[PDB]
């Protein structure tokens, strides 16, 4: 028992990583197969930053201006293109290191773990949700641009972010693997208007049902509520819809704590308008919109 | 920016793991060299769990009784011993993922990445704090004991826990390397005492400096105090005495802050006698003590 904001093991991603510099700027890249990808503002110096025509500055830039590093060796670029928000490096060898893998979109709400690099190297893992708005609240320095976002299933590791900018706000916004900003940002340096964010309701519902399945039962009451009169709730209290696709998704663990999923929308619904009254859920304080309900089962039945 | 749980790159770690099978209890171990790790609870059936005489379950089991499987492979066993509450098998083969190691025993309050397996499999990664009770808030199931905690210097891995055992109350026991308890824990199905615990205080001290070095700083106040009339509010809140070697190892963080600890303590007491008045720091609406003061240094620098 015990529940922990949990990320995936991150061997799989380490072997990928490598650094990217072109003349001043070194971030990481992602090698797989005998591609390297990495975020194309590599190319830009600070006087481009404010606003970079990238396509002038990719111009400028012939395969030896790649200098990559995978470890203490160095990689051989032999062509390079870009793809919207991302430079994609061939190199001429593939990296012997590849898992199998695939380049994945996520939807908002959804997690996925962070390995956060630094010069081609890992400094840490971390778990995180992609917010609703599509900003991400990770831990990232300057430096850490190149780093990438995952998920694993098995064998097969699914890359669905690599990180591109910290908003003047302090929050995150990347791309998807073909180079893809996930929500409105582009990547200048700019202040941008993320909008209006929520929290996740889902993911709370699938948190609290890891309480209980992990004895924390206190929030747990005598009502039950209707998707209509807890969107009511939700509404008030800036948390996302519930939808019947929300309450099929959440049938596992309503089967395997016996609590009806109304019945647990009206423990949150409580929750909401009471507050915790200085108790904890979880060693949490707050409601928490981190974990999906896939991340819950995940965890509290060991899958490896 | 942004501050998060941060546990090592576990790449490391996922090399060494294997799956120990004896009769019909399987768990996980530890393979660096020729020699694998795991708790000698291996060797138990159910009915021995209750007080097992390990010495004499043991005596009935040969090098060939002990299935060790990495990845596929099955390995050869050539020796066995116990040390402490730990079985070591000696092998055939060193492991050719071997890191560069070290085994240590941590002090409470330490932190460190635990790599939660079943099956000798890796599920997740995650960071946590040894309580200065000595036990540990995980999330590990059944078939998870020989899962390790560690910490990574550059090329490193300081293996501090191997995690044995769930105590009735849901929190977990566990040995440094040389099979050791960490606390006062037996490795027997029985209800035992953990004693009281407390808050870290160090680490919080050294959480609300992360959160100003990230922009958190509604809770800096006018005040300041002294280790005795803090140490007094300490006691009345179930935290830790805050000693000067807290403060001296808090100093680089006050550099960096310009924040004299005793500044930032007289911030921690109005929190402990206020709380949050429904606000947050980081992220958290409770006193985060799971950051050490170098994990603080090294997650807001970009250690790799
Ligand atoms: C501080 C930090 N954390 N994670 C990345 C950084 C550096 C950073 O924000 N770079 C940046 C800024 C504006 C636009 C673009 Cl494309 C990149
Ligand atoms: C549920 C779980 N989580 N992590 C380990 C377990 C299984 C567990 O508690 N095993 C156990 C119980 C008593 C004594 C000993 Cl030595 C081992």
């Amino acid at each position: 028992s015990g529940f922990r904001k949990m990320a995936f093991p991150s061997g799989k991603v380490e072997g990928c990583m490598v650094q990217v510099t072109c003349g001043t700027t070194t971030l990481n890249g992602l090698w797989l197969d005998d591609v390297v990808y990495c975020p194309r503002h590599v190319i830009c110096t600070s006087e481009d930053m404010l606003n970079p025509n990238y396509e002038d500055l990719l111009i400028r830039k012939s395969n030896h201006n790649f200098l990559v590093q995978a470890g203490n060796v160095q990689l051989r670029v032999i062509g390079h293109s870009m793809q919207n928000c991302v430079l994609k490096l061939k190199v001429d060898t593939a990296n012997p290191k590849t898992p199998k893998y695939k380049f994945v979109r996520i939807q908002p709400g959804q997690t996925f773990s962070v390995l956060a690099c630094y010069n081609g190297s890992p400094s840490g893992v971390y778990q995180c949700a992609m917010r609703p708005n599509f900003t991400i609240k990770g831990s990232f320095l300057n430096g850490s641009c190149g780093s990438v976002g995952f998920n694993i299933d098995y064998d097969c590791v699914s890359f669905c972010y690599m990180h591109h900018m910290e908003l003047p706000t302090g929050v995150h916004a990347g791309t998807d693997l073909e180079g893809n900003f996930y929500g409105p940002f582009v990547d200048r340096q700019t202040a941008q208007a993320a909008g209006t964010d929520t929290t996740i309701t889902v993911n709370v519902l699938a948190w609290l049902y890891a309480a209980v399945i992990n004895g924390d039962r206190w929030f747990l009451n005598r009502f039950t509520t209707t998707l209509n009169d807890f969107n009511l709730v939700a509404m008030k209290y800036n948390y996302e819809p519930l939808t019947q696709d929300h309450v099929d998704i959440l049938g596992p663990l309503s089967a395997q704590t016996g609590i009806a999923v109304l019945d647990m929308c009206a423990s949150l619904k409580e929750l909401l308008q009471n507050g915790m009254n200085g108790r904890t859920i979880l060693g949490s304080a707050l409601l928490e919109d981190e974990f999906t309900p896939f991340d819950v089962v995940r965890q509290c039945s060991g899958v490896t």
